């Protein structure tokens, strides 16, 4: 019976798809705890976010398109929602997403990707924190 | 112009709030806020309702908006307000029409899904109280 | 707060339409009370259900068409169910239906219309007995 | 081949009817027969899971599938056993698949929405049980 | 009887051409013939608008609907050309209806994703424009 | 890179063709030619198939190509060709999968909606086939 970040992302936006996105996860059954919208995020949230990956060579174009468009922050409950969730938004890779995934279905790119979740109990606790303080 | 949408707690206990985003997202109508009530305050709610402070209704009316999370959204495009207002449908299921938000899915005068500024000044209004 | 008797026809299973027609009323919040489902209607039931109607130039021909396949019949319960469900059902006419409606979506002939729902309480009470003995 | 298919209780409490029995009809199953129960017998739903007896769940299983309505539809079609299977999903929400009916609407290993005939025995067997 | 039908560049746009298409094969309107064009030479388009050349939209109507690809399709189906003008929706996003296709998806007088033929007349007029 | 995609004559049979090509709209591949075949002239077809000449089902295949309309699509984007055959599903209608076209709404070896390229190779041959 776990919380977990989802975050709607710019390209999301960009293509009508936050009720789409949204919906596949209400239809899962999980319940919304926490809901902000961001016209634009802070890019000091972002960074902090994506700490894990302040080395990698698509950090600065992460951060970048992370602030390119508004953005959902929504922290979702329910059994073993972690888990669950991660499973719904699919693979990062276009040629890995199995269709039926939030990726699998609507996703075509590695960055511009709808939606991020959290990976793991700890990630989540951390990343609930940065979002809502 | 903009406006303010209420996302209403029957929309929660029915798993219907993606559909009614849902059908504004297509309808083309940006989303300048949005909060996430898991209970509005009361007095927000009837602030919100003032003009209403009069009818029968008006007790079951907080009541039921006060019974589960609300989302209220301010959305924005040319003509918004008549415009969502026309998607809304009317509010008795009576007379709801087919195609709309509460002629699909709303079948009660009260448990209605949906709130929308009926008017540019209501619109002001209702927006500065969620939002200041 | 009423009951009223509704039959999924012949051509919605011909076109696969009977969970999309369903979906509907019951995304409208009706729910069932009653539903049996008939690979062929018995002719006796369709010609009673439709009485009012055996003076007319159509009457065979209809009552050809609702044994020409299966059937549900269902009883819906809410408040308002028949004059609610009415509305949602659309005019017989395929140039008098409004889009929106389950037969201005959907149907385009006016007697292979997806759907029945009764008209009155009277007619409702009197389908009711007939599908539900 | 044909295979029995039960819509269970949380389907009518969440309104999911439809769309279950609609993903059933576009993979081109033929409804053979099917029954309304506003509420199964009990020894009915006992008999349907005969199997399941001896498990600690057993209990909660059976009070759930009385907790509210069920229908029990007989599809038909090439292989409906094993498709429909496949369509159903995993019991575990740990391991369904997006896609399938658990795994885009179950969130719960006993509240899944949808029973079907696990083979063709258990077929012929559910089968004569709800319809004979 | 036949009726011709733009999807246009803001279709393609917003990617709702499915969504446009699938409401009409939804109402059992039948495909007689289709192309796509990837843009449209601006001599159909203005053939196409020939008696609306003399308005002031004229010449932004034709450069919009250059502006990105576009499908032609002549329906067929019993009455398919005051039926298809129905589901299309009016021009005015202040005025097409909840449950049309501009009532739903369109909010913009020129932006409004769909041509349909008005008449017999310009149904043959169009079609032998679009498909000679 | 590019593909070439088959809305086959069971799409039109069953009235899923807005509903194939919204999946693959959905996921972001952008049409780049299209035509419409009442009926296919079946030298396009043993063309298409030449691959397949020695087979037990080439006849009947080939039969069934031109029982019905079938819409010519080449679709574009990055990886085209395997993205959309990960959509479009397994053969076997015993090995589709939920989430894919074939697995939602195929049940039969050969009555399978889709035709989609296999490779660069056949992507070619393909297009120039419908596509000269
Ligand atoms: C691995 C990877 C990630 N990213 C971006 C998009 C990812 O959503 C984000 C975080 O990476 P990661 O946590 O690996 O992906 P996920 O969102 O599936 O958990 O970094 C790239 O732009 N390129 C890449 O190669
Ligand atoms: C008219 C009416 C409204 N209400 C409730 C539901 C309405 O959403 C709310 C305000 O009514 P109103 O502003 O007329 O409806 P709308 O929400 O369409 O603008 O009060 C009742 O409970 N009973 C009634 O008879
Ligand atoms: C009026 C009419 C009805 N019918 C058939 C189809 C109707 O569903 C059925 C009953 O007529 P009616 O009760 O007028 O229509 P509805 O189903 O909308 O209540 O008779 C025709 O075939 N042709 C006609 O001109
Ligand atoms: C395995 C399991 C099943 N159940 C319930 C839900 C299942 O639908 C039912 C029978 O289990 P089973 O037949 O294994 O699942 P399926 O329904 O996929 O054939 O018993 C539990 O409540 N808890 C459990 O741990
Ligand atoms: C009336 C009007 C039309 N248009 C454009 C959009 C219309 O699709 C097109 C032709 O107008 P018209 O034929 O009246 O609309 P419809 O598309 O319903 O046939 O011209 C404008 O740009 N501005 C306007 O004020
Ligand atoms: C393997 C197989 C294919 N077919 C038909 C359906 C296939 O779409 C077509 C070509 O086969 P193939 O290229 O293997 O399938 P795909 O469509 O996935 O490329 O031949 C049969 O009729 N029977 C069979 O046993
Ligand atoms: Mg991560
Ligand atoms: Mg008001
Ligand atoms: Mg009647
Ligand atoms: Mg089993
Ligand atoms: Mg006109
Ligand atoms: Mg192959």
């Amino acid at each position: 019976l776990q919380r977990t970040l989802v975050l709607i992302k710019p390209d999301a936006f960009e293509r009508s798809l936050v009720a789409e996105i949204m919906g596949r996860i209400e239809k899962k059954n999980f319940k919304i705890v926490s809901m902000k919208f961001w016209s634009k995020a802070p890019r000091n949230l972002i960074e902090q976010h994506y700490k894990e990956h302040s080395e990698q060579s698509y950090f600065n174009d992460l951060c970048d398109f992370m602030v390119s468009g508004p953005i959902i922050s929504i922290v979702y409950e329910g059994t073993d929602a972690i888990s669950k969730i991660r499973r719904l938004q699919g693979n990062t890779n276009p040629l890995a997403s199995a269709p039926g995934t939030i990726r699998g279905d609507l996703a075509n790119d590695i960055r511009e990707n709808l939606i991020h979740a959290s990976d793991s109990e700890d990630s989540a606790v951390d990343e609930i924190s940065i979002w809502f303080p």
